[PDB]
């Protein structure tokens, strides 16, 4: 691997998408000015420069034929020789539709694009691509024009992936702000090909103007479940409305689907500006939908320009997308997290026609969710997006830290060398950017923990060890050494050397390969094997150097729940704190009731605390997954942090000792992918538990993988869920929506019970 790695981004744009336009109509929206508008842009963004350029190739008449019938062809082939008279003539017989002697060659050239970019990325050349294309496809039919499309790019492309490149499921998204209907009757009887649209509606006052284009139309046949569309009802919508339906109801059925190729009918006439959507959406959101993308087929993914007809709106547009696709780190978003109600009714209604199809959809419950008036759900000042910098920090001195009376404890110094070891080995270390490790001082430690806690530890540089075994006893799961206080200082001070690089723009995002752990440690006693809240003073750190009121999201995947910053943070509304950790009822550690979900916070600090407690059985990717796109990620998005930290514990990891779950290596790889469309980008992971040497080492590596923008790896089957997870995961719904609007599915309990 790495030489030979796929790692480019494709660009297909030819001049012969500019020879043709509407003869009879010189103000006609579909005009030869939106693609190259969209180039001159992507020069002057200098993005142009950043993508392979491939070539652009005429469709052939069998690659036409894997959807349009032969005697239509013929017919549009037939159009080069017509007179101007002739071609009105025949385009009259078409809804929304003009021709031009050049339309044919173009069109057979704007599918071909498609199938190059599918072909470089299907045999593993490039990582994604994306057509600067013309004319679009999506409403083309097997015997019809329509819409301005003369043949349908994609899906031609997506039977062409199946047919030369053997791939078995596709999915087609359409964020295009029209219903892609010639998409959904091409693929309404066929189960490998799954069509996501999301579109203007209203009751179906909006062109297409058709009964088919609503949430009803689930498909037919074999091809019943999978056809989805996601109407929107009212106009004016905004970036949290869209990665509300993309979090609540697409990803978990795209991840359920399991496709090996995603392609996007991406038009960008959903912008703010655009004179036929009447949509609001500012263009960033297109690197967020982006970047959500390609978590589902290892990132193989492809592009293709539909609508947009403000010309800066779709050149905007397709620039937020074509940097993710380039790897940059995501913006942070100008509207707000949050959806409207008309958007929740849309999304619920969907996940409702469609739950009877898909296991991930089932894991509502339904019945009532709260519609009090939400939490603010505020904005980010804008950072400018750079090429994206890993930074790393490790150092040596951290091992010191040991159990001198059971050299058996789980604790081992050898966790951060064997982890340190294998971002060695996989070569890694030598992508990131090293940060210095430094010590924490007491004033820093003094933003959460209490002098007389900070005392007692800086006292055991020198305390002897049958008092550091009666100190130990005094705490709950505590081992101490002469060394433990300068790791401490260590894990956090280091940490701190990360968020400043974060925030002072020295690096995007960073990994911290610490021990000991902090997330137990409280305000005023060490519990858990942890000593200082690293997690915890970090955030403090940050608020510190940039400004009081820096809202910070701090979000726990060790199995254990971490008390200590529950507490720390518990009345705080600058800083969220979410954990999924085991619970069982209460019987597992830490044994506090205070891990559970109905501990959402208190005071000022009402709803910025989640608890996803986990009782009975073993968990694993699946419920970690289901965790993240219906409470992580709509929560965090919500609450709008400006830094993410991770307490991130491995030992909710597969084959760990303590924790008895199985998450693997891959899944916290997608865990951190989810993240890191959070805070532009800025997230920081902090390792806390997880105690298997080699499982911790191999997650860990992936999470800096991710980090650095590597493709997300395969998964297992991510259904079913274990049903205590279904259950305590409705428990947060249930516990938070009167706070977080993202969270307010409501579909109905008769369609669980009449499964
Ligand atoms: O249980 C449940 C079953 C599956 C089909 C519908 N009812
Ligand atoms: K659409
Ligand atoms: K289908
Ligand atoms: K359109
Ligand atoms: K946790
Ligand atoms: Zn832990």
């Amino acid at each position: 691997q790495g030489k030979s790695k796929a790692t480019g981004t494709g660009l297909v744009y030819v001049d012969a998408f500019t020879r043709f336009h509407c003869l009879w109509d010189a103000s006609h929206p579909e005009c030869p000015a939106r693609v190259s508008t969209v180039m001159e842009m992507l020069e002057t963004e200098g993005l142009l420069g950043r993508c392979v350029q491939v070539e652009a190739r005429a469709v052939t008449e069998d690659e036409l034929l894997l959807v349009h019938t032969k005697e239509y062809v013929e017919l549009m082939k037939s159009t080069q020789n017509m007179t101007e008279e002739e071609l009105k003539t025949l385009a009259e017989k078409y809804d929304s539709v003009y021709l031009h002697p050049g339309f044919f060659s173009s069109a057979c050239l704007s599918v071909g694009s498609v199938l190059q970019l599918v072909d470089k990325v299907m045999t593993s050349q490039l990582r994604n691509g994306f057509s600067i294309n013309r004319p679009p496809g999506h409403h083309a039919q097997a015997d019809k024009m329509n819409g301005f499309c003369m043949f349908n790019n994609l899906a031609i492309a997506a039977r062409y992936a199946q047919k030369r490149h053997r791939v078995q499921r596709v999915l087609i998204v359409d964020w295009d702000v029209h219903h892609g209907q010639g998409i959904q009757y091409i693929f309404e009887e066929d189960p490998s090909v799954l069509y996501f649209s999301v579109h203007r509606y209203e009751d179906g006052s909006f062109w297409p103007h058709l009964k088919e284009s609503d949430s009803s139309s689930v498909g037919s046949g074999a091809g019943q479940g999978y056809n989805i569309n996601l109407p929107w009802n009212k106009v004016g919508m905004e970036s949290g409305d869209y990665i509300t339906a993309f979090q609540q109801l697409l990803l978990p059925v795209a991840y359920e689907f399991q496709p090996q190729l995603v392609l996007v009918a991406a038009g960008f006439d959903a912008v703010i500006g655009d004179p036929k959507g009447g949509m609001q959406v500012s263009p960033e959101c297109f690197s967020i939908l982006t970047h959500m993308l390609k978590g589902v087929a290892q990132g193989r993914l492809v592009l293709a320009l539909e609508g947009g007809y403000n010309l800066q709106s779709t050149a905007e547009g397709v620039c937020a997308s074509m940097r993710s696709l380039l790897g940059d780190p995501c913006p942070h978003l100008p509207s707000s997290g949050a959806p409207c109600e008309s958007a929740l009714k849309s999304i619920s209604k969907t996940i409702s026609d469609l739950y009877p199809f898909w296991k991930s959809l089932q894991t509502f419950e339904g019945g009532p969710l709260s519609e009090v008036s939400p939490l603010p759900a505020p904005v980010c000042a804008e950072v400018k997006v750079s090429s994206p910098i890993t930074g790393l920090v490790y150092d040596q001195r951290m091992m010191l830290h040991h159990n001198m009376w059971d050299s058996h404890h789980p604790e081992l110094p050898q966790r951060i060398s064997r982890i340190f070891s294998r971002h060695e080995e996989l070569r890694l270390l030598s992508r990131c950017h090293r940060i210095p490790a430094r010590l924490a001082t007491e004033e820093e430690l003094a933003l959460c923990h209490s002098s007389k806690h900070i005392s007692i530890i800086k006292s055991s540089e020198h305390m002897k060890p049958r008092d550091l075994n009666r100190l130990g006893d005094e705490y709950n799961s505590i081992f101490i050494s002469n060394e433990s206080y300068t790791c401490a200082l260590l894990a956090a001070g280091s940490c701190f050397n990360s968020a400043q690089a974060i925030l002072t723009g020295q690096v995007r995002n960073a990994v911290a390969i610490v021990r000991p752990p902090g997330h137990h440690a409280e305000k005023d006693t060490a519990c858990g094997f942890c000593f200082f809240n690293t997690a915890a003073l970090t955030a403090r750190y940050a608020q510190s150097i940039t400004r009081e009121s820096l809202r910070v999201l701090i979000v726990d995947w060790d199995v254990h729940h971490g008390n200590g910053t529950q507490h720390i943070f518990e009345e705080d509304d600058s800083v969220l704190y979410i954990s999924l950790h085991r619970y069982e009822d209460g019987a597992f550690f830490p044994n506090s009731e205070d891990a559970n979900y109905d501990k959402v916070g208190l005071g000022k600090g009402r709803g910025y605390n989640v608890n996803i407690p986990w009782n009975g059985g073993k968990m694993g990717d699946p419920e970690y997954m289901a965790a993240f796109h219906h409470l992580v990620m709509p929560i965090a998005r919500e609450f709008a942090p400006e830094l993410v930290l991770v307490s991130a514990g491995f030992d909710a990891a597969r084959g760990d000792p303590l924790g008895g779950f199985q998450v693997t290596p891959e899944g916290y790889a997608h865990l951190t992918h989810q993240l890191m469309s959070l805070a532009a980008g800025r997230v920081l992971i902090i390792l806390e538990g997880g105690y298997n040497l080699t499982s911790i080492s191999e997650s860990m590596s992936m999470c800096t993988s991710m980090l650095l923008g590597d493709s997300p790896p395969s998964l297992d089957h991510l259904t079913p869920l274990k049903t205590s997870a279904t259950v305590s995961i409705n428990n947060v719904l249930r516990a938070h929506a009167p706070f977080w609007s993202s969270l307010r599915v409501n579909i109905p309990e008769s369609l669980r019970l009449s499964l």
